[PDB]
Order: structure tokens, then C-alpha cells, then sequence
């Protein structure tokens, strides 16, 4: 029973989880990474972005609050060089501790610095970063190559000095004027962060914000953004980009827009063109994403794929869960990833959080539904904070009354969404959820209150009644 | 089938919930209140305190943050007159909308302004606020008279101008120096609020903070308090209070302590001495609390009790839940209050939150346990915030591995505790909890990470792995 030889391409959340699990299951791992160890999350994604957003939150609350009648506010001076140094130090520390140190301190793992492609379904050719090549033979291989920022084909954009999320996060100055092309998670998390740290921000949204989500979400976020001075140009696209006399000049229907920096946040495409997937019989879809089943199996039985390079949702917790289960299956087990109560959080303020079905998604799947939308001016916590921006929306199956989805725009929406996720996992009805005790003056109490509106008027119920 | 005549004494969370439910069940309610409509929660409790604490939070973050290297901070000027006006306006608005307007706009409810006592088990004598008396006959009666701040018998205290929570919340100035006697929820929520709004605060704790809770809680809170300049004198009591030359002078073992204002927060005693409970055969315990079963039944079958005047936990959500169920039982039903997954939240920063059993409580009930304590320096969200004060502690039944309690000291602990409450309600094991997807970079993810440490090393696991 020789150790199974497992090859892993990448070192992000999917690859790390797979490598560690494979080792735990008795395999010898060869991990190939072309760039910085740790991939997107630690280096240019979740961690640095959430740090910058937290800095932004502090800046914002120093600038303004619902309590300014009685607490003086100031325009705080911002030293982005110091903020960036702090951010990078945590990134570097986490990469060393949770990635480099975990791979380096493990004798069942060989790390190769190079770019891999398939030679056949049992071997990779690696172009080594120090030059030349090496062949890596494997019994099983996990492709976990992630994704990269997409670039729309706008004339003049390619040759201009524009930013993706990577360059934005690595910037050592807050630009006076920031233009943002895009209208989803990356665009809006970063637009609000930059605005709060001092930029005059203009968002060019080709449709409306969060266009593919329940429309209540985009409506609430758009209003929030406008309320703190972020310009949101809906149904607006740039037809030309130019960079002249040190600034960006964007041609749009709304007229000419000028800015010091331009962030383009228009999706992330799977990193698969360099892999020679045809050499291993691994099928992709029209977007270039590797097609997998619930066991992370590709069209080739020796090759698995996990994370953003596949057709599954792009979140680090999905990538990791998928990597872990791919490893089980590569080492003789039988695991499947279940996404039925997969929550998602957008780190704007207020936060967006979702889990399960929107009304529209349920209808498209042939489910009969009812819903209730509780505005935050009904939530004691929001009233005590004097900030009632947002809502909590509950979606149920008609008849069974089973909770099947929740969408919320609220401060701490990301915290309360997990109570909704566990309710859905446990197949609870809204009456059962409403019957549980919740602490008074928490945002999560809003789930109880929303659940109660399926049977009675919120305005006619007394404090913590239920 | 004549309408059942239900009398309710009080107008707080228990009484309101009962009155409304009784009416919904077809009864005619006579509600007797000696003071301001709405009782403790709306007027002098939960609502005004959480408002003041939120004001304090803004003041604090304007003063200091983990991002001060790159974001300038100031000592904000505080106008407590304006803050108090804002606070009171929300209190007054909520009393009108959720209490007065709900009672006044209901023809099945008669409100009597006076102090009730029992004449016998079918009638009350009410001393009317406008003078004279009235007898109220009833079929069933709910006693929901709440509690009042307790006063320890310290020489000189009684005749000094000290504060309870009521006077503290109603104060129009921030005192330069505030002394606090007490070491539990009221003392510590208000001590930190006043400190953050500008007071130099000294807490006299007769033992340690949160003495009756898992000791990890008090340790974390004490450290937090000291870290922001609140003096915590453990194992310290005042043996004499004097008020001389405009200031309080407290004699203690640590020597003489002087302050401008003194808050005494040493418990809340049930309001039952004025009720003539012996006239109706209603038994109290040694503390004066009305003894009730899970159906809120007293020793007299026609008389029920709910909220802080009983021996059940003192929270507005318990009082309301109990009032609602008492009403069901007063109108021919069969309901019981289940407190097995009753969460609790303390609105310090970081928050304290608990649900279910501590290790000690489990052991005292004959349950065999294991536990894990995850320090917050292991939680991505806390690391991204550069604030790793606190912990998340999980308690399980040995063998079954069922989660039976959670104690947490963390920002947003009150939000994440509800996920723990639902896990416990649904009888989940820690492995089952750990197997659920949680969003990355939320505080609630900490529950997943803690759950995972029952089977493996946190430090050896990669980002969002599970
Ligand atoms: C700004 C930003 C913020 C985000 N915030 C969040 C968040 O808050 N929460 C959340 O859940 N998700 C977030 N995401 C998404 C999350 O970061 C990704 O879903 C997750 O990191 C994907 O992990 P992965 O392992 O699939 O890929 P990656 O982490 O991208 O790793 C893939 C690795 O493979 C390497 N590679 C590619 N091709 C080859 C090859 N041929 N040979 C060798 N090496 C190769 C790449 O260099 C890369 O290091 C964010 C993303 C961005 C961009
Ligand atoms: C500062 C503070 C902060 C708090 N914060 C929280 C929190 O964040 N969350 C939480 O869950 N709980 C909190 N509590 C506790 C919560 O407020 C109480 O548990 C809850 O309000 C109790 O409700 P109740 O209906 O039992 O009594 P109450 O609201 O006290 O109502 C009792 C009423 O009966 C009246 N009354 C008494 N005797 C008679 C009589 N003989 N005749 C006529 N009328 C009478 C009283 O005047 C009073 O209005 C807090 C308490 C305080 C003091
Ligand atoms: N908190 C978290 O969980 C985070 C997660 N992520 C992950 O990364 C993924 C990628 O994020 P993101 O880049 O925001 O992309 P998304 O795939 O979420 O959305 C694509 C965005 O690009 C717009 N778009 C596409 N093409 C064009 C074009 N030619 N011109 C103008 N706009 C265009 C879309 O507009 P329209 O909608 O109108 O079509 C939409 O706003 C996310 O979906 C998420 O899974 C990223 C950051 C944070
Ligand atoms: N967020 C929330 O849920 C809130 C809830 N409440 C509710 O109201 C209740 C009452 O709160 P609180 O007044 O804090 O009382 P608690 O009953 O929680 O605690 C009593 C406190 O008084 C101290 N004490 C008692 N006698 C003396 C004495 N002679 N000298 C010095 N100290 C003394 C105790 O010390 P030791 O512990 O050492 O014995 C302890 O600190 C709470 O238990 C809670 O149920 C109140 C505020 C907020």
C-alpha cells in the first residue's frame, strides 16, 4: 500500500485545505504554485480588503454618526502609508503562519515554485520560476488555480494605468477622485472603503447595484451610498478610457468623467487557459470554468478541481470545503459538498447577507413561496442606534411554512445570517423560529420579528413578545 | 360564554404581552399601573441604557482605535444635555407607540392608574393615583409588578444623594469622577458607558467581576476595562458613605475614595411587599419572589405571575414570553415556558454572551462534559480588526458530543450567541456545527473554529478549512 501521490496546483484556500487533508489521509503531496504562496485570500483578497474596510469604518464614524448632536465629529487626517504598512504586516504574518509554515513544516509535502500544465492525465509539466522544467507524476491531481480580475473590452482601457482590486488594495495613497466600473461585491466593498478614507467616488453601474440579487438589496445599498456622498450612476457605461495630463478621462452618456484613479471590478475569470486541460480530458464550460460534480470530480476520474477555477460559487469557505472533500475522494473516500445553506456576506456598511432562496430563485425552481420584508425601523437595535437603513427579508415555502431563504441589508447582517443558515439547515418553520428566545436589542432579534409578521402585525406586538 | 375578566398588575414587558394575548384570546383586561406606562424596559431599562452605550461607543472610537497609526483621533466634546434629549425622545416615542397607543386603542382593555393589592383571590383593591380607591374583580389575575434596585445597608448610603440605574440614565451631566458599587450587568454596562463619555470611573467589586459566571468572563472584561482606564477594585467594599463639600467620600480598605457621583448597582428585588399576597394565598420565596411553575401558575390557581417579580431569570424577553403564556393559561389553554436555550447578552465592549450550561453548571447537574476555549486571536475577524480581546468557549456533553453551552466575550458576541442557541435547540453535536459553512471574516465563524478544536489543532488548519 504505497502512499498515493497527489499533485495540487495552487496554494489558495482550496489547495491548502486539500493538501493538508490529503496528508492527513496518508498521501504524499506535491504542490505547485507559480506566484506568492497563499493565493487570493490572504494576499490580495479577503484579508487585506476586510482590513481596509475596517479602517474605513473607523474613519467614517470619526467623520459622522447619528449621535453628532451630542458628540463632536472631526475630519480625521489619514496616513495611507501607515494604514497600508499595518495591513501588509498582517497579510505577511498570516501567510507565514497559516500557509508557508504549514507547508514548510510538513515532510509529506513538496512545494514547487513554477507554472503547471497537464502533459497527460497522470503528469504535469512545470515551468520552474528559476528556469527550465520539471515533470510531476501523480496518481491523482487537484486543480485549484483560482480566478483573475476580468477586464471589459472598453477602448483605451487596456493601455491605461487602471486598477484591479489588487492594485487598489496595494495603493499607498488615497486618490482625490476614484472612478469605479462595476456594480457587484468587489466594486462596492472597495468603492465605499475608498470613499470613507477620503476619495470622491463615482460608481459606473451598467445596470443597477447588485443586479442579479433581490432588487431590495441594491435599492438599500444605493440609498446608503448616496447618503454618504458616493455618486452612483445607474445604467451607465464608459465607451472610452483615456489617460491624459495625469488623470483618467472617461467618455460616458452622462458626459465626461475625470478621476485620478480607475478601479475596474467586473468579475473574475477562472485561471484555466494555461493548463492544457485537453491533454488530460478535463472539460470546461463556456466561461472556461472546470466542470465538477458534488464530489469535485472532473470529466477525468484521476483529476479533481476546487475553488474559483470551477463553476461553483466563489467564496473562500466554499473553496476550502471543496478542497477538503476533493482530497477525501482522491484518497479513496466518498464525500460531497452540500451548498444548500451556504451564506454570503458583503462587507459594505450596512452589510448585505443572504442564504438560501430569494423569491425569484425559488419560483424559478418551481417552489411556491410567501415572504415578509421587515424594515429596520422595526428592529429595536436599529432604533437604539438611530440608524434604520435596511431590512430583513424572509422567504418560506407555502404550505409547509419552512424557511428557505433570508436576505438582509443591515449592520452585522453577516452575523445574523448564520442563525438563518442554521434554521434552514434544520428545516425550521418561521413559527418555530419565532418561538425561540432571542436577546432583546440585538440585530439578530430582527429575524424573530420578521418571522412573527407571517402571523401578525409587528406594530401591534409589544416589547420582545413571543 | 361571558368574556373572562383578566386583571393584570403592571405595564412592563410581562404585563403588555399578557394583556394583548388575553384580548386576542377573547378576554376583557383590566390593567393597573401605579407609575409610568411601560415599566422598566422602555422607560429606565433596556432602551435608554442601550442608547447611552451606543453613544459611548461612538465617543470611544473617536478617542481611540487599533488604527490610530494611520487615522488621527481626537478627544470629542460631549454635550450630555443633547444626548439625553435624543435618548428621552426615543424612549417617549416608543412608550407612546408600542405601549400607550396599543393599550389606549383597544376597547377590551381598561387602564387604571393606581397601586393594586389583593383583597382576596378574586379581587384587588386599588389606591388610585388621583385619590380614593376602587375594587377590581377578576376571574384570573396576572401579577407582573417587576423589580426595583436593591440597596445594600452601608452606613451613610441611605441619606446620601446616590444614583441607581434610573438616576444615572436620567442624568444631564457626565460627572468628572464616578464611583460604582457592584460588579454585574448593570454596574458594568453603565460603568463603561460613563467612562467612555468622559467620567473617571472606579468600580468597587466585592469579589471579582461577573462572580457567578464562568471565571474566564470576568477575567476578560476586567482586563478590557483596565485597558481603557477604568479602575476595578476587586475584593473591595465601602464600609461608610458620606457626602461632604459637594462630593462623595467612601471609606474602603484601599483607603478613601472620592467622587462626584455614586452609582449603586447591587441587584434588583421583586416588587411584592405592597401586594398583600397572603390575602390571595400566593407563596413567595425568601427573596420575596413569587414562586411559579413552567405555566406561570402561582400557589393560587386563579393567580399567575410573570417577569422580574417571579423567581425566573430577569430579562425582558423572558418576561414577555412568560406573560404571553400566562395569558394562554388564564384563558383555558396549556402552555409552558422553556428556557433551555435562553441566551443572555451583556452590552459591554467587548460584549458577553452566554447560552446553556457553563462547565460548572453542567457538573452541578450531574452532566459529564468537555470544553474548548478559543482565544479571539484565532478568529480572522478579530485579527482583521486588530482587536483580539476575548474568547469563545464551547461546552459539550462527553460521549454524545452534543453542544450544551457557549460563553463568549467578543465584539458582536450577542449576535453570534443566537447561532449557538439554535444549535443547542436543535441538539447539534460540535462536529455537526463545525461541518456547516460559515462566512469568512465574521465573528460568528469563531463558533465553527472553536467547534473544530475538539478534533484538531486550530493553528494547523488553513483558511476557512472545514
Ligand atoms: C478583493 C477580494 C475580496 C474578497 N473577499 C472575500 C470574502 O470576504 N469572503 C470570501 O469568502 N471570499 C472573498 N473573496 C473570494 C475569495 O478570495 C476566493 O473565492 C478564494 O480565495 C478562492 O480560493 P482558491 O483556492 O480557489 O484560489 P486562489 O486563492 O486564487 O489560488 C489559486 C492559486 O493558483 C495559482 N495558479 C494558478 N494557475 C496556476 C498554474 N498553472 N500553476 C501553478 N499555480 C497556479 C495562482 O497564482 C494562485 O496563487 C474575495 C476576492 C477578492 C478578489
Ligand atoms: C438599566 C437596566 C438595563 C436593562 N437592560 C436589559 C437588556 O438589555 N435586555 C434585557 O433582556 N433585560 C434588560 N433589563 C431587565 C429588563 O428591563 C427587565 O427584566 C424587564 O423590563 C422586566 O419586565 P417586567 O414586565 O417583569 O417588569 P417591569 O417592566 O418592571 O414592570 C413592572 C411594573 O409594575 C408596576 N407596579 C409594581 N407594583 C405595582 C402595584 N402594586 N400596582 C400597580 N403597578 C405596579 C411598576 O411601576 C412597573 O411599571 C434591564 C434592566 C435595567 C434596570
Ligand atoms: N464578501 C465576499 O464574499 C466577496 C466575494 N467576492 C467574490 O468574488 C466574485 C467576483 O466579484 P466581482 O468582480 O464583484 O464580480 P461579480 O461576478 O460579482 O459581478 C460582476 C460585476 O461586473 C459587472 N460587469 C460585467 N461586465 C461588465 C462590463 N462590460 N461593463 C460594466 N460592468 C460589467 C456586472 O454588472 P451587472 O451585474 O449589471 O451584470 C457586475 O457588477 C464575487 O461574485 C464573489 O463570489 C469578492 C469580494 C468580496
Ligand atoms: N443586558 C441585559 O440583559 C441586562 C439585564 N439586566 C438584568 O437585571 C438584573 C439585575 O442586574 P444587577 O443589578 O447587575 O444585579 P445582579 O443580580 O446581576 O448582580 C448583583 C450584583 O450586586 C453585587 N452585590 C450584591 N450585594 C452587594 C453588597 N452588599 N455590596 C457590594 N456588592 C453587592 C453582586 O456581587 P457578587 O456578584 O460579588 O455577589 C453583583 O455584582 C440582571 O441579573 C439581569 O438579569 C440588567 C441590565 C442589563
Amino acid at each position: 500500500e504505497p502512499p498515493v501521490q497527489v499533485a495540487v496546483i495552487g496554494s489558495g484556500g482550496a489547495a491548502m485545505a486539500a493538501a493538508l487533508k490529503a496528508v492527513e489521509q496518508g498521501a504524499q503531496v506535491t504542490l505547485i504554485e507559480r506566484g506568492t504562496i497563499g493565493g487570493t485570500c490572504v494576499n490580495v483578497g479577503c484579508v487585506p480588503s476586510k482590513i481596509m474596510i475596517r479602517a474605513a469604518h473607523i474613519a467614517h464614524l470619526r467623520r459622522e454618526s447619528p449621535f453628532d448632536g451630542g458628540i463632536a465629529a472631526t475630519v480625521p487626517t489619514i496616513d495611507r502609508s501607515k494604514l497600508l504598512a499595518q495591513q501588509q504586516a498582517r497579510v505577511d504574518e498570516l501567510r507565514h503562519a497559516k500557509y508557508e509554515g504549514i507547508l514548510g513544516g510538513n515532510p509529506a509535502i513538496t512545494v514547487v515554485h513554477g507554472e503547471a500544465r497537464f502533459k497527460d492525465d497522470q503528469s504535469l509539466t512545470v515551468r520552474l520560476n528559476e528556469g527550465g522544467e520539471r515533470v510531476v507524476m501523480f496518481d491523482r491531481c487537484l486543480v485549484a488555480t483560482g480566478a483573475s480580475p476580468a477586464v471589459p473590452p472598453i477602448p483605451g482601457l487596456k493601455e491605461s494605468p487602471y486598477w484591479t482590486s489588487t492594485e487598489a488594495l496595494a495603493s499607498d495613497t488615497i486618490p482625490e477622485r476614484l472612478a469605479v466600473i462595476g456594480s457587484s461585491v468587489v466594486a462596492l466593498e472597495l468603492a465605499q472603503a475608498f470613499a470613507r478614507l477620503g476619495s470622491k467616488v463615482t460608481v459606473l453601474a451598467r445596470n443597477t447595484l447588485f443586479f442579479r440579487e433581490d432588487p431590495a438589496i441594491g435599492e438599500a445599498v444605493t440609498a446608503a451610498f448616496r447618503a454618504e456622498g458616493i455618486e452612483v450612476l445607474e445604467h451607465t457605461q464608459a465607451s472610452q478610457v483615456a489617460h491624459m495630463d495625469g488623470e483618467f478621462v472617461l467618455t460616458t452618456t452622462h458626459g465626461e468623467l475625470r478621476a485620478d484613479k480607475l478601479l475596474v471590478a467586473t468579475g473574475r475569470t477562472p485561471n484555466t487557459r494555461s493548463l492544457a486541460l485537453d491533454a488530460a480530458g478535463v472539460t470546461v464550460n463556456a466561461q472556461g470554468a472546470i466542470v465538477i460534480d458534488q464530489g469535485m470530480r472532473t470529466s477525468n476520474p484521476n483529476i479533481y478541481a476546487a475553488g474559483d477555477c470551477t463553476d461553483q460559487p466563489q467564496f473562500v469557505y466554499v473553496a476550502a470545503a471543496a478542497g477538503t472533500r476533493a482530497a477525501i475522494n482522491m484518497t479513496g473516500g466518498d464525500a460531497a459538498l452540500d451548498l444548500t445553506a451556504m451564506p454570503a456576506v458583503v462587507f459594505t456598511d450596512p452589510q448585505v447577507a443572504t442564504v438560501g432562496y430569494s423569491e425569484a430563485e425559488a419560483h424559478h425552481d418551481g417552489i411556491e413561496t410567501d415572504s415578509r420584508t421587515l424594515t429596520l425601523d422595526n428592529v429595536p437595535r436599529a432604533l437604539a442606534n438611530f440608524d434604520t437603513r435596511g431590512f430583513i427579508k424572509l422567504v418560506i415555502e407555502e404550505g409547509s411554512h419552512r424557511l428557505i431563504g433570508v436576505q438582509a441589508v443591515a449592520p452585522e447582517a453577516g452575523e445574523l445570517i448564520q442563525t438563518a443558515a442554521l434554521a434552514i439547515r434544520n428545516r425550521m418553520t418561521v413559527q418555530e423560529l419565532a418561538d425561540q428566545l432571542f436577546p432583546y436589542l440585538t440585530m439578530v432579534e430582527g429575524l424573530k420579528l420578521a418571522a412573527q409578521t407571517f402571523n401578525k402585525d409587528v406594530k401591534q406586538l409589544s416589547a420582545a413578545a413571543g
